[PDB]
């Protein structure tokens, strides 16, 4: 007596199919990773740029409370708070901030560099202070920045850089809003006055804008920041007759590509990865990941799942081909080394002996098609997270409507993938055991009596050498004409 | 004699396979939705904001023909026609416009208040108006607005305030006149180097007037320019003029829990309700995919190109890949009508329908979940689709439209593929279940009987309507039945 | 004997399944298309708009080295070298630059008229040239532009309009002048406190010049910056300025149906046609992806990031999910030549190549089907992929890229596994197609032969020629053949 039979154990592992909800299967493999290190970590040797509770307005233009930063010279993305409490302490706005804040986004290669040394402002005054920046107990200003009166005077102010550092230079200014037509006079005495700026591609030419305001950090009056990048070997002129705040120091950058700004309040903690969110770095082979939508780096297809369970043992059982759960009723505990295998009575003994051949091309397959799934997905360096003024909704609709898109796509895709890839998985395994079963069958004939339960009663003496010649397709039929029937 | 069989019967009902066109089969479902009940409904329980034919601008300024509006603390999203016939009756502009349709698209709670009621400017003169905004037939202006002009020979400087007590973020609009020309200016403001001032905690501006001939537009010259804030709460805002300062009389108090659309349609709103609305209709399925129009807003099914979506339920309709069904097995019977498959014996007794309840069940629920599998995995949350670029954004309204086509090819190619290739193996799935049923016979039987050919057995004895039963659900037993009649 | 086999041949065709790699197959057809023309062609009938090294603004304004440029009154898109050579010779920029590129790039008809004489500025000096705009080698201008400058020491009013009486909307550029200092400013326009003032419509806009010192751009330092406008049929622009005006000469009249883009490249026009550009050359192809080039105009394939997109056609090549082929019919006939599976039979007479046609030709049409599906349900709409940015826009573009990149990434991934999972189901579909050959002949001899191993049945019987084409066509009568040597 011989018997085909298959692998059967004491999981609990649950799949699903396209025809099936929670079948109980041999061995399985998630492909959906959800762990991440809890660490905050560096992007391929390069750490973030850590801004405390800084903004980059703030650290750009010298707030007093960024004093204790830490600036890198190079970074890979930047953490900022999702509000920080230390930007423009003297009020105003910053032109283009959201294009400044992508440009600083990653960099080489970042250095600040004096370009207009403060006591060379000969005719003017310097020291103009404010209590909105005020250190312990006095008035302060942004310590990058710099001019008001000097007597009852204010020459034309007109200073000019070279860019000979040999780096394209960031470089920031601000024109200052009074809180009423005489307060201009005891800062800058005339009255029509202009800040002009201009490079070889810039050219601005501001004017004060006189208005009543409430008093935001105890101030009226506002500053209205912008930027530019002056170009290698290219000059910039300032010129004012009033009202401007002038940068002391310029930013020598170079940039390879562009990153993200990461919201997070956690901080950098020795580690790498090639993935970054905000609540952990990713280390996976997998495909996919719920972990978070905000990442920086290379990253699995992010996926509104919680679950994305590949079968590739069999079903576990105490068929599209009719012998697993079928004409072969039941798994067998008692066969270890293999997925599919035989059972013989014989007068020496008996009997559970796996099949090495078959069980192997199956592991083959089943690790083939594991692969595939994992091994086709594209995975470039992205960023995600974008930022937007109060003027942007639409456009940041645009970008949301965007990313839905692209995970409702994701997510349908890897759900059904799975759940077709299962069905077929399963049914693999149901036509590896009828195969076998088809390949004794067709190898004894007459030989044996088919039982009906997945067994061949031998209608003669089969000893051991006997079924080593069956197990392994040698068996003869010529051998034995020995008819019990 | 026992012989294995399945369903057949009038369908023409057909579907498509990877492998096959036009194929017959015995029950299928439709898994694209196509009708509407052509009715404007309410979103979810709450009703949109209907502006007949005023634009947003004339609403919000009070355009004297948007009198009769109608207006709700609520609405869920915006019905507005493609070209509204009322909104600036003043010719003019609104800053960014858009950006303020947009906020207003989806609101919680949203109600006027009159924050700087007219009759306090009490040193100039507020009744002007314009023949461009004329009510049959006297000069008139923008309801919610207050045109200043000079009182007598004077216009002071016009100075007021207005603190956010009311517990909501404050939505508030003003305007600046550009006048045609110089005596225009004197006659309406006296002075020449007028100035508007408006100021916030966040907002600072300063508008100069620029006079200048223009072509008439409602047989006006000058123009109006506006502009809007969001003044928060406890805040203040500062207005502050020498002249040609439109001042608001009143703010919108707004709260908003999410954001909407625009539905550009002629249609009007009609006591009815959905999850989801297009302007053609609303749409109420189950669904995963429509084809009814792109533009809709709400918790909708995938628009694809499509237009035919049929899943294969039942099997091949024959009045395949295991060799079974229009296989060894000719054709399907009209007459088994309580299951998918089943046995059809003749016996002394009598002859001889009997459906296999346990293999039909397994099909019914196989067939069930690949349905429910296609369907309820398709997440569906809620959006507005349709949106608004000025002129001067015709790259990023292509960037829009390629996107939206983006997402269409894919969800069109992704649909079509997955209904072809999950019927080939539908069909293929009852193929299987009859071969195996058909096996499940033989394997019981052997010796018992023979094999005649389109899944017919001949028993080798006597089989009453009792012994057909052990076979029909598994119990036959080998043993009972030695007589040889080979 | 009657044998039941399948076709091999001399094919090294390869490709990948689900479940296997490198698998050698019978045929096969790549559905990738990677060959183009190298050709730069017309689109659908329509020649591109070549600027030569001329840029956009170049060409319009009427920069020297813009003269001899051929002008199409049609084109479907636009040719530009990544970096043009000729484009502001007098230093500035263009307001809104983009979104004009954006709108010029595809069109009607466009045609060039004469709106405002020269000669007809009688107050002015219509001559005044720059050494940035020199032609060999004397001070000239942008061609259509016209500098005002002052008559002796006067610069009246300079005021003229026109009114769009051309049919068709129209586009019109001017410009202001940013001198380098007072005094270059007192040369010119001989007041200070100048504006220029453009108006239409719905158009309104003053500008002041910004004089102050510049490093040198093409040797100067002041700078010219221009704005467009469209004016509608029958509406009027109004021109003001009291100095630093550039007036346009000539306006542009323009229609268009739809929109297009701008193929960054060095190539020139050709002289072909194609429904599909790239910056490397034309494609003409049947196929639903390829892998040229991202940046394409036209209705193109899906662009993947493979190299290979390989689908079976035929079957396993040998010299199974159903167990026949590669199985227990361990390899395939290399002698069968006219069909893809058969029957080989021992004799007295012939012996014995025989396919069943029949059997083959469901194959073919099925597979025919399989490879049309996939290529016949792919949507291939015209769009120009390509998209323009200012240096103030990094954001947009960056999501423009985060677009492109995120379909790029669908499309090869569903596409890399399509072609997997359909091998794997076209490799069972042929050994499915087998086993129920060898079944089909099996279920018809019962009794009369014996079932050997290698898919052979031993005739208990004399089968002469004619007997075995009753086997092959299934019409074989068992009654007959009632013999036993068993």
């Amino acid at each position: 007596q011989i018997c085909i039979g298959y692998h059967a154990n004491n999981s609990t592992e649950k799949v699903d199919t396209i025809l099936e909800r929670n079948v109980t299967v041999t061995h399985a493999k998630d492909i959906l990773e959800k762990t991440h290190n809890g660490k905050l970590c560096r992007l391929s040797g390069i750490p973030p740029l850590e801004l405390g509770d800084c903004s980059i307005a703030g650290w750009l233009l010298g707030n007093p409370e960024c004093d204790r930063l830490l600036s890198v010279p190079e970074w890979s993305y930047i953490v900022e708070k999702e509000n920080p409490t230390n930007g423009l302490c003297y009020p105003g706005s910053f032109n283009d901030y959201e294009e400044l804040k992508h440009l600083l986004t990653s960099v080489t290669h970042f250095e600040k560099i004096k370009i207009l040394p403060r006591d060379q402002w000969t005719q003017h005054t310097t020291t103009g202070g404010s209590r909105a920046c005020a250190v312990s107990g006095n008035p302060s200003f942004f310590r990058n920045m710099v001019l008001t009166k000097k007597g009852s005077n204010y020459p034309v102010a007109k200073r000019s850089y070279n860019n000979t550092s040999g780096e394209q230079m960031l470089i920031i200014w601000g024109i200052h809003y009074p809180n009423d037509d005489t307060e201009q006079r005891t800062l800058y005495q005339n009255v029509g006055t202009y800040v002009s700026v201009g490079t070889s591609t810039l050219n601005k030419r501001s004017i004060p804008e006189i208005a009543t305001r409430p008093k935001v950090n105890g101030q009226g009056g506002r500053m209205e920041f912008s930027w530019t990048l002056l170009e290698t070997w290219d000059v910039i002129n300032f010129e004012s007759t009033g009202n401007l705040i002038a940068p002391e120091y310029g930013f020598k950058i170079s940039k390879r590509g562009s990153s993200g700004i990461m919201k997070t309040e956690k901080t950098l903690e020795n580690c790498e990865t090639k993935c970054q969110t905000p609540l952990g770095a990713i280390n996976t082979t997998l495909p996919f990941h719920n972990i978070h939508p905000l990442t920086i780096g290379e990253c699995p297809k992010y996926v509104k799942s919680d679950r994305l369970v590949l079968a590739t043992g069999l079903r576990n059982v105490p068929g599209l081909f009719g012998a697993i759960a079928g004409f072969i009723e039941g798994g067998w505990q008692g066969m270890v080394d293999g997925w599919y295998g035989y059972h013989h009575s014989n007068d020496q003994g008996s009997g559970y002996a796996a099949d090495k051949e078959s069980t192997q091309k199956a592991f083959d397959g089943i690790t083939n098609k594991v692969n595939s799934v994992i091994a086709k997905m594209n995975t470039q360096f992205e960023a995600v997270g974008k930022e937007f003024s109060n003027l942007e909704r639409r456009l940041e609709n645009l970008n949301k409507k965007m990313e839905d898109g692209f995970l409702d796509v994701w997510t349908y895709n890897a759900e059904l993938l799975v759940l077709m890839e299962n069905e077929r998985t399963l049914d693999f395994h149901d036509s590896n055991v009828k195969n076998l079963y088809d390949k004794v069958r067709m190898q004894l004939r007459d030989n044996v009596k088919e039982l009906g339960n997945g067994c061949f009663e031998f209608y003669h003496k089969c000893d051991d050498e006997c079924m080593n010649s069956v197990k392994n397709g040698t068996y003869d039929y010529p051998k034995y004409e020995e008819e019990s029937k």
